[PDB]
């Protein structure tokens, strides 16, 4: 019900990374959700490796730097038992084989749930949880060159809604509502890898589209 | 190492803005002493600027009118502590001290003055963490700064009053030896500059530094 949230300057957000030319963004907006629910569990802010996602969650259904699925990535650490910190095991930007090791686990998750489709549910989940993953659509080239301010997606269709990313939290900049998104495009896009988008519409539409986060 | 970057280790808190008042000095002293907590804890808390701006006058601090950050490292020696950001927030005006000790969250021991060469800067970035400097930030270029590599148009010692904080350093190019900058958090939000950042020329051929007023808390 808070009119703003924030949850990077609560400690629950890692620095912007960087994707590259590899489609894992599933996999950053999955490691984003799991190290808020992280913190919130153990107060310790540790970057979860993508790479580990990219590599070994195949057999949940995640096709490495050709796309996946949040939820099949919070499967994954479910049915691995474990996910190696991004320091152990860093981002090389391209699928190898995997090279989980047990002994440098830093993350568990004990399910996820799905929100529904709907802005209320995703605003409810996001003042309660921590940070969510969703999926937006990232293909217009205003959103390519996106500096500041809040972005209106020109266009909503659900088959497009299918970059990953991590809302962080939600404002106002006044009516004129925003959510606080995470991007994988690194620091140098959008306003230092962040966007505000544009939120509670009157259009009807949504950012709400495959939203989700790890139960711990 | 010829990249440091100590965002990814751990050691700094998201940007802050310190809004109209004259308080970098403040925003710089959080930063460096939020770098070596977490050198010391492992644990990453965002600490109280608004305590050092209501509190400090003793060790010779002028909150929003501008201070310095050895004054702030001082104030948390004799005070014995400093207050979370969360339990002392911060509001862009001085008001009276209210500082209180059962929401301490971090403490120094001192602090270590760096001299103004750019190589001794550059050995405690790389071993220290974040380092507390003070630079020229009076140009309308760096007002307007969004990206690359930003150049001092002068050299101008007692121009170089803004305090910050030297996170890293590395270089643009495919090369390196070649296009050099300090990674440098402002205190102006996140809607200036990189996410709030600056890449600042580094190892220049004019001998014109960014080590002006150089230290680091020790804890
Ligand atoms: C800081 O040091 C003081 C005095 O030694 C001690 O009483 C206090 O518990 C310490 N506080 C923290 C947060 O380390
Ligand atoms: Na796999």
């Amino acid at each position: 019900a808070p009119r703003s949230v924030d949850w990077r300057e609560k400690g629950y957000v890692t620095p912007v990374k960087n994707q590259g030319q590899c489609g894992s963004a599933w996999a950053f907006s999955a490691t984003g959700a799991l190290e808020g629910q992280m913190f919130r569990k153990t107060g310790r802010l540790i970057s979860l490796s993508e790479q580990n996602l990219v590599d070994c969650s195949g057999p949940q259904g995640n096709e490495g730097c050709n796309g996946g699925l949040m939820d099949y990535a919070f499967q994954y650490v479910q049915d691995n038992g474990g996910l190696d910190s991004e320091e152990s095991y860093p981002y090389e930007a391209t699928e190898e084989s995997c090279k989980y090791n047990p002994k440098y686990s830093v993350a568990n998750d004990t399910g996820f749930v799905d929100i529904p489709k709907q802005e209320k549910a995703l605003m409810k989940a996001v003042a309660t949880v921590g940070p969510i993953s969703v999926a937006i659509d990232a293909g217009h080239e205003s959103f390519l060159f996106y500096k500041e301010g809040i972005y209106f997606e020109p266009d909503c269709s659900s088959e497009d809604m299918d970059h990953g990313v991590l809302v962080v939290g939600y404002g106002f900049e006044s009516n004129n509502k925003y959510w606080l998104v995470k991007n994988s495009w690194g620091e140098e896009w959008g306003m230092g890898g962040y966007v505000k988008m544009a939120k509670d519409r009157r259009n009807h539409c949504g950012i709400a589209s495959a939203a989700s986060y790890p139960t711990v």
